[PDB]
């Protein structure tokens, strides 16, 4: 598998829909 593709791209989707939405959905 890949080790690092998008450094900032993902950080946006993750920091915008994976920082609270994802966490809370543990």
């Amino acid at each position: 598998r890949v080790k690092r593709v998008w450094p900032l791209v993902i950080r946006t989707v993750i920091a915008g829909y994976n920082l609270y939405r994802a966490i809370k959905k543990k």
